[PDB]
């Protein structure tokens, strides 16, 4: 029934060896919650070395990867390579691509698809612009992007939407606990009727943007936020705080 | 005076710890010829498990390299994290990450200037597309994509020219000698006036696109091909034939 508190943390581009090193023998050696499930999003360059060290018990997620498993497509990742180092999950459509690097709505469902088909678990990852929530249409622009991400999903048991205002990404500026509430109550209604029931109950929808210890307690206890995409705060032992919100 | 030969193999998108690891063996092993300076383009999740198998005689490149050292560029890695497991080159510019991906001339210069800054070699990439050969300006575009790299290069000895003609890659169509030859004369010569004298006599550049045991005899036999950058054949045992393809 209850859907299972989820903490990613997506390091993005930063760290090396020696100071990822400690960060995971910091979570290694941490009082973690055993009702939550932790994921740590590592760069490509580092993928083997941030499993091999982390315990089992936490998962490890590309950053991003490719729609077929091999081809002339110099630069990029398949699931297949992310598999094969061990790894069990990839982060897919984070605003960062999406805005930066313009990776189409279409392109991050064929990504999820196949992600899926090798057996991969896909935080997908939706969000709209400070001028589209200024103009009213923050809820237009989410649905579009899960729409695109539905039609190529066969199976949902191994997917988490993750939400994230491009704008409270690096700011300190979040959304308020119930406007953050607002977007995941309609996602996962969006979900009911175009979708199922069974895949709107039991999906995850995970909020990020500027969380930190400070803020996550009161997100945490809203009806439909069930877990963090936490950034810039994955990256010190707060995470630690974040990961046990929930008491 | 003269330029030693090189050989790049650009392993793209494809490979496995088994399968990458047999490849790295053979090479091992292999027969080399010593004037000639051999790199392989590993992916990002294989870098550090390729640097660490293969002969340190053989350098190790990365396929891509974002523009600064760290920050919120999910799914991207630095030159500070490619220097970090020892690798000393990046290839820049590759035709799939222009055409494909949609990166510009003028990022491909940013990420030229970072990685030289950094202490990396470079293997930046210029060619163009079929229309742009049968619209008569061939030259009106390697030389704007030579002039961004360019613009971007405070030291050459560090860097490495590629001329792809993205209609020869993966087509089982490359350029006859005397194509190959015309253009890396023009781009020399391009060289000699834009920059120094110098520089263009001592700058490598290389040729890729549809480079087989089978042709390249031929091709590093024309007075301006100073080696290669191999696509699909550096998976294969025949690559080291191309790498001896100077007799």
């Amino acid at each position: 029934a209850p859907r299972k508190f989820f903490v990613g943390g997506n390091w993005k581009m930063n760290g090396d060896k020696k100071s990822l090193g400690e960060l995971i023998h910091t979570l290694n050696g941490a009082k973690l919650s055993a009702d939550t499930e932790v994921v740590c999003g590592a760069p490509s360059i580092y993928l083997d070395f941030a499993r091999q060290k982390l315990d089992a018990k936490i998962g490890v997620a590309a950053q991003n990867c490719y729609k077929v498993p091999k081809g002339a497509f110099t630069g990029e990742i398949s699931p297949a390579m992310i598999k094969d180092i061990g790894a069990a999950w990839v982060i897919l459509g984070h605003s960062e691509r999406r805005h930066v690097f313009g990776e189409s709505d279409e392109l991050i469902g064929q990504k999820v698809a196949h992600a899926l088909a090798e057996g991969l678990g896909v935080i997908a990852c939706i969000g709209e612009k400070l001028d589209e929530r200024e103009a009213g249409i923050t809820e237009k622009v989410v649905f579009e992007q899960t729409k695109a991400i539905a039609d190529n999903v066969k199976d949902w048991s191994k997917v988490v939407l993750a939400y994230e205002p491009v704008w409270a990404i690096g700011t300190g500026y979040s959304l308020t606990p119930q406007q953050a509430q607002e977007v995941h109550e309609k996602l996962r209604g969006w979900l009911k009727s175009h979708v199922s029931d069974a895949v709107a109950q039991s999906t995850r929808i995970i909020y990020g943007g500027s969380v930190t210890g400070g803020n996550c307690k009161e997100l945490a206890s809203q009806h439909d936020v069930d877990g963090f995409l936490v950034g810039g705060a994955s990256l010190k032992p707060e995470f630690v705080d974040i990961i046990n919100a929930k008491h």
